[PDB]
């Protein structure tokens, strides 16, 4: 049949691209082939707009598959071509050997690392679910598309895949449709031999529904009947069973070897004969496949048309609601909706970044709808939540609503960096936030690299910073943190000072389209300071303290700008007059001018960086480094910062030793370089 | 009753700790007392001797509930007094705010970063049940104790608790035994709004075996029964639901404000009052406690002295097995193991450092039976596995046995992680590793930092350590990873250039006693050095090729000391002189004396560092630094490093920039600092 022929075009073009590599993933492609078709053939997708806001997603979580991902892609006529499949794993093409969101037209999210994707799939539809409950109206269904998930045993061992099912069955997520690929070969051979459990079991324990299709190397029919059963369980996410065998007609079909290597030459013709194709032929799209496919699209296409015209209509019927939806789907955020972030004077009293944050956050979700977050069971600590504000929950719980814009993801970091990730592959200019401890944040490590890769302006409001916690002690207070997403392309890591600092934070993560956002935040009270603005801090480092006959300059963050501060009156006793620079993200800091750049950190001075935290990085900015390179300890806070003489003395100390190592040397810009 | 009594003790010198720090969480504590007493008396341990090889291990995860286990070590005379209790959560205190292994009489491991400590349980669990496959004997039951874990909502929520409960299930690991503290209240409130699951469901589809106790406020002979229970069933680990009110006894029992600040003191009051204490009165310890738990010392100091002469007539019995035993159990390695580790010349073949890793673990797996490892699903590409060993299974899978020596981790790492964690922490002298790739070690964080707060030497096989791994492409090529390792106080980072360097970096893994390590292994081919040895890596960094007039000194890692090679060559055709310096571990660099480090770092020279990966730490080293501070590329590894300019004509055009850039400056090492 054509579909039969479909399926066979899929499996061979997979093969042929890993072939024609030396390289990839043959096994998974060719068992999930005919769930591809199956699943592809029920979406709602437009090959020439792949940001449709209605359309149905598909996530492919077990990404090393993706020469069967770029299949689909080829054959349904996206952006996306044979010639490109040649190109396999090829450096610069658009078939990576995992898929990318920035590089290849159709792929949702970026997956390879293991599951990744079925977290992005969760958020994805919770995004839809929210979107849907803001937007749709009596005859208006502006949202009601769905989210597939292909996934693998690997997905299902990693832990982060366990918290997001947890978490999309309490949240009765009835468009989450899932595949898992139960093929029982894993990299180290048999899951016999490592994953034993009953899937099925712990997955109706979260709330699931359930569908088993016990051949899925061959009964289409059955697949499609699951979807279509899983499109009646409206309060459950689905996981549908797919038996499989891994490299489904390959000689090595059903073992380790057919995961994750190409072929042999021997075993490709003979895969083509048995299915009839020509042995002597690589690439092969037959035409009879490509207009079966075309069908689809046309009909896809027709299916968004309508869209079109209901949105034009809900525009007349729904003034307000609509101009908000067209301005959220054009990438614009309200007009002058920043007039809203709270500015402060030398005058105000000390507050915690944390408390300053909980304001603004007060302020701005009122006037930016496309504004929700959540916190990993912090919400009291993180003060991530609007008071007004109702939590996103399923009705029928009573807790919220899916309209609320507060969620309450529990002791789920990794998940929630993930979900994250899949709020805002949504679209619809989705801003998110998700609060937990800085040091915490390092359990989601996985997904935050990926919100960078990614490109997705996320953010992760990171309370608790540092030693300034106190008592909970060295488990708890960051030392590294900073460092490690600092180092990570794409990250903009701001630890503000005080209140204005703290809007500018908040205005960058907003306002972002490309790039994640860490705010590190205090629980401890900072003074306001004098020289602070949303202006000047929203360069990313700044002059706060001018000092045109320095003998140094102090560049500090977060807390420490303070402390420098204090530091310059302590030195102007010892006869030493210093400057102060506040460095509230190194990222945008690091994307000014060259010219502003030195105009904050000149030539003929030599700089001392303060922050407590590791010195990693800051000899980017600073001829010397103060830093804490040790782990912490559990007691109150001032007492701790003493013991590490992190104290105005301490730094004058350290500054004038600097001040004495330069004397008689030439000192340059730390931003200066050979190369 | 007596027992009555030591529950209100318990509780009472909890409160009155977290009273007195006004920091703290008394909810728990109050909860889980019933449950403690029990455990308690049921476990062997002498307070006098916290290292007895055979002693029950008890791990509190809801570690954050740390005034409930100081309690019972302070009843139990550990080392660790009524007056360390006054000073709970004060600077230097034996009572910090969470439990740490180093600083705590009693305490196996660090915990309060929710989920970590069950999934040490499981790795305290899984070195007890190889210990006793490889020692017992009939007559000699050398180790035969259990491992008893606390944990809370939170853990639970953790993903890393649920892939270690996945893998403990499939193990079979019956000498554990968990108590969920089933409180329905966590710091958002009841679990109703983030955590619905049926945790029971989950762990019978986990393979675990399940006891509950609906009032695990009052009926310990029920908490003592399920361990009971628990002990006859050998081939399941067990979790004991304690269905509990979190804050048993307070006004704000049942309620979220009890989970984490200090009562308020008319609440103390009451409950003194209902229990038969003084409200007058703190830190109370009725002297008929002290003697019940007196003599469950005494009996528990009877049955090891009853153990030591076990041990002496094994010694006798097996002479062999006792007396590799005693080596072990007095913390040394076999005489001499070294000289099985390999030593390679220039003239041998060009290696992978995964493969010379595999072949180490091949030569020194035999040697030191105290060495076992696994991987997370990464067998046949980290080369992890010695051939002729068997696995660690239980025995009625026909898959391995406990006497095994090579542990199937699933795609687990951050259980993985933790699970070293435990096997380290049960001691012996158990040296084990876990291999994953580079850039997957980051989904273990948590349980990374945790290594090195512990102080427990474990090593992760890192390999595929950068864009050397080509075609899978940015998301699996490290780019920040050894950064934030190395950034990390108390961290190896080997990142080794040949086989002498790869013996080096496992000749420092196996030695630690308090560090854990790192080694960064290549997918790829990479020369043996010239000039490298196992004696010089040692001193983790060192001159390989020595230039007294240098007008440059290249220091490198890994695959990049070839390179620096090379570029040396290029660098002499253009009249530059270079010197290089192979930095294998920064860590052990560090730790070497001031003039040693001078020595291969000196004045009067510049330095340029060349690592295909985040230039951040390198200022310590060098002058300038090419590194590669984005994310990598999917294609031909060789392609990529042209792409970057990773060759030797890369290197010495930045070299040639850096020669010049310092033309007519005085320069100093890197080594030097102001303060
Ligand atoms: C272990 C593995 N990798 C390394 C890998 C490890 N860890 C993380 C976080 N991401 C990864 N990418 C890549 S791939 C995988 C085997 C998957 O096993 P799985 O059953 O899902 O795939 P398949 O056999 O094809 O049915
Ligand atoms: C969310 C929380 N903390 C921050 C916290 C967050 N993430 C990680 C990895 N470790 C932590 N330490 C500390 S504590 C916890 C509530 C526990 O809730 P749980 O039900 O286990 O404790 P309890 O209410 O006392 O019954
Ligand atoms: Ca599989
Ligand atoms: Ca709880």
């Amino acid at each position: 049949s054509v579909d039969q022929k479909a399926i066979s075009t899929i499996r061979l073009l997979a093969v042929d691209a890993v072939a024609a590599a030396n390289s990839g993933h043959p096994g998974a492609p060719l068992g999930l082939a005919p769930a591809a078709h199956a699943v592809f053939k029920k979406m709602r997708f437009n090959p020439k707009d792949t940001k449709w806001i209605n359309r149905d997603r598909f996530v492919l979580s077990n990404g090393h598959a993706c020469a069967l991902l770029y299949s689909m892609l080829v054959l349904y006529g996206y952006d996306l071509t044979v010639e490109d499949l040649k190109k396999f794993r090829q450096l610069g093409s658009k078939t990576p050997g995992h898929p990318e969101n920035t590089d290849v037209p159709g792929a949702e999210v970026t997956t390879g690392p293991l599951g990744q994707g079925i977290c992005n799939g969760v958020g994805i539809a919770l995004a839809q679910a929210q979107f849907a409950a803001t937007y749709n109206k009596p005859d208006f269904p502006i949202s009601d598309s769905y989210t597939y998930v292909f996934l693998g045993d690997g997905c299902l061992m990693e832990g982060v895949s366990s918290e997001a099912s947890s978490l999309a069955g309490h949240l009765q997520l009835g468009n989450l449709i899932a595949f898992w690929d139960d093929n029982k070969i894993s990299i180290d051979g048999s899951t016999e031999v490592a994953f034993t459990e009953d899937v099925i079991a712990r997955y109706k324990s979260y709330g699931w529904h359930i569908v088993e299709v016990s051949d899925a190397d061959t009964d289409i029919t059955a697949i499609a009947a699951a979807i279509d059963e899983a499109k009646k369980v409206t309060n459950k996410p689905t996981l549908v069973r797919l038996t499989t065998t891994i490299g489904f007609g390959s000689l090595a079909q059903g073992t380790h070897g057919v995961h994750g290597a190409p072929l042999k030459a021997d075993d490709i013709k003979q895969l083509k004969t048995k299915w009839g194709f020509n042995p002597e032929e690589s690439f092969a799209v037959p035409a009879e496949v490509t207009a079966s496919y075309n069908e689809h699209v046309a009909e896809n296409q027709k299916i968004q048309q309508q869209w079109n015209e209901l949105f034009a209509a809900y525009k007349q019927k729904y003034p307000e609601l609509g101009a908000e939806l067209q301005r959220r789907l054009d990438g614009k955020l309200p007009e002058n909706w920043d007039k809203a972030l709270p500015v402060y004077t030398p005058a105000d009293a000390a507050v915690a970044t944390r408390k300053l944050s909980e304001i603004v956050l007060s302020k701005i979700i009122p006037e930016v709808p496309e504004i929700i977050g959540g916190s990993a069971d912090l919400t009291p600590s993180n003060l991530t939540k609007a008071k007004g504000t109702v939590d996103f929950q399923p009705a029928a719980t009573g807790l919220g609503d899916y309209s609320g814009r507060y969620i309450r993801y529990g002791v789920r970091e990794h998940a929630m960096g993930a979900i994250m990730n899949g709020i805002a592959a949504f679209g619809a200019n989705y801003k998110n936030y998700g609060g937990t401890f800085l040091n915490f944040v390092s359990y989601a490590a996985g997904a935050v690299r990926l919100s960078a890769l990614s490109e997705f302006p996320i953010t992760w409001v990171a309370t608790h910073d540092s030693i300034g916690l106190g008592e909970d002690g060295p488990t708890h207070q960051p030392i590294e943190t900073l460092a490690h997403f600092r180092a990570t392309p794409n990250i903009s890591v701001w630890r503000p000072a005080d209140g204005n600092e703290t809007s500018a934070a908040y205005k960058s993560a907003i306002e972002s389209t490309h790039t994640p956002h860490i705010l590190a935040l205090t629980r401890q009270n900072l003074p306001q300071l004098e020289g602070s603005s949303i202006e000047k801090a929203s360069k990313g480092g700044y002059t706060l303290v001018q000092q045109d006959k320095a003998d140094i300059i102090i560049v500090a963050t977060g807390s420490e700008v303070s402390l420098a501060v204090d530091a310059l009156k302590v030195l102007e006793g010892q006869g030493i007059k210093a400057g102060v620079v506040s460095l509230p993200d190194q990222l945008t800091f690091d994307k000014q001018s060259e010219e502003y750049k030195l105009s904050v950190l000149p030539d003929g001075v030599p700089i001392l960086s303060v922050e407590v935290m590791s010195t990693f990085g800051w000899s980017k900015y600073s001829h010397q480094q103060f830093g804490l390179n040790r782990f912490g300890a559990s007691g109150k806070a001032p007492e701790i910062f003493k013991l590490f003489e992190f104290t105005p003395e301490g730094v004058a100390e350290r500054a004038a030793k600097t001040v004495a190592f330069y004397k008689g040397k030439d000192v340059v810009s730390p931003l200066r370089s050979a190369f």
